[PDB]
């Protein structure tokens, strides 16, 4: 829409409080001018036809529990664009300021939330399994991160190329909730998983193993189901991010941890200069190890610490 640009107030998923960026034109819209080309959520009202309406309201006030899904997709969408602009230089997924676009009420209990090519995508959950995915702040930031993979690397989403596309996702959702500093952990939508219980998620980094993922290359799934098991291997270079971050000893070899930081700036040029659709485990080592190098020289900590996580977790 053409309008003026307003901030409007609502409560989240969670029942937290924030302020939205929206436009006002007659009814006040979810469109946020003052990012790239906009940030937009759309109202796909139980269907499955995409991406739905523009979310309108008219008072600019998001307290109603149907809001809660767009208030959470919008504001969260704000946070990660302004993550990849601040940390990365990176202005929206395209690295040209493209539009994000996001649809909530999607289909009737819809426990899940994707990237289609074009958009983001998220179901409100049946309410035992998963309250609605806008919710997670590592959710949102993961599927974003689909969108900037996609415009760079171009990782197919199938076997090892795959679970490095999904590696990727986790690593940025994950920097991008300690980057909001929302009680930041090192766990994938333990906001809107399972609502009944507690203290649990959908994967871990720090311990792929406890919930059976792997964290050892010689313990990969090899058969075919989820497209080669692209969330499942995914734990291996979860775990060996997680080293290089954090530090430890797994399987008997030692990581130093460098931090979070830098782990953001290794992967993120890995990512925009060396990886390639058809990259494999054995190849992001090599990316991982040359963009250490560019950024701290050879014979640096950092560098030692990304071959270290690597020979931990069984890769190479
Ligand atoms: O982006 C992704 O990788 C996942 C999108 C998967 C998707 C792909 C194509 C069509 C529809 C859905 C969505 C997320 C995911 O990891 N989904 C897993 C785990 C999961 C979520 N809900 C589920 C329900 C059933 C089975 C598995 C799941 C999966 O689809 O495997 C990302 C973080 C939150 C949900
Ligand atoms: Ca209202
Ligand atoms: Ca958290
Ligand atoms: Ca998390
Ligand atoms: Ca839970
Ligand atoms: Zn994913």
């Amino acid at each position: 829409i053409t309008g003026t640009s307003t901030v409007g107030v609502g409560r989240g998923v969670l029942g937290d409080q924030k302020n939205i960026n929206t436009t006002y034109s007659t009814y006040y819209y979810l469109q946020d001018n003052t990012r790239g080309d906009g940030i937009f959520t759309y109202d796909a009202k139980y269907r499955t036809t995409l991406p739905g309406s523009l979310w309108a309201d008219a008072d600019n006030q998001f307290f109603a529990s149907y809001d809660a899904p767009a208030v959470d997709a919008h504001y969260y969408a704000g946070v990660t664009y302004d993550y990849y602009k601040n940390v990365h230089n990176r202005l929206s997924y395209d690295g040209n300021n493209a539009a994000i676009r996001s649809s909530v009420h999607y289909s009737q209990g819809y426990n899940n939330a994707f990237w289609n090519g074009s958009e983001m995508v998220y179901g409100d959950g049946d309410g035992q399994t998963f309250i609605p995915l806008s919710g997670g702040i590592d959710v949102v930031a993961h599927e974003l991160t689909h969108a900037v993979t996609d415009y760079t690397a171009g990782l197919i989403y199938q076997n090892e190329s795959g679970a490095i596309n999904e590696a990727i996702s986790d690593i940025f959702g994950t920097l991008v909730e300690f980057y909001a500093n929302k009680n930041p952990d090192w766990e994938i939508g333990e906001d809107v998983y399972t609502p009944g219980i507690s203290g649990d998620s959908l994967r871990s980094m720090s311990d792929p193993a406890k919930y059976g993922d792997p964290d050892h290359y010689s313990k990969r799934y090899t058969g075919t189901q989820d497209n080669g098991g692209v969330h499942i291997n995914s734990g291996i270079i979860n775990k060996a991010a997680y080293l290089i971050s954090q530090g430890g000893t797994h399987y008997g070899v030692s990581v130093v941890g460098i931090g979070r930081d830098k782990l953001g700036k290794i992967f993120y040029r890995a990512l925009t200069q060396y990886l390639t659709p058809t990259s494999n485990f054995s190849q992001l080592r090599a990316a991982a190890v040359q963009s250490a190098t560019d950024l701290y020289g050879s014979t640096s900590q950092e560098v030692a610490s990304v071959k270290q996580a690597f020979d931990a977790v069984g890769v190479k």
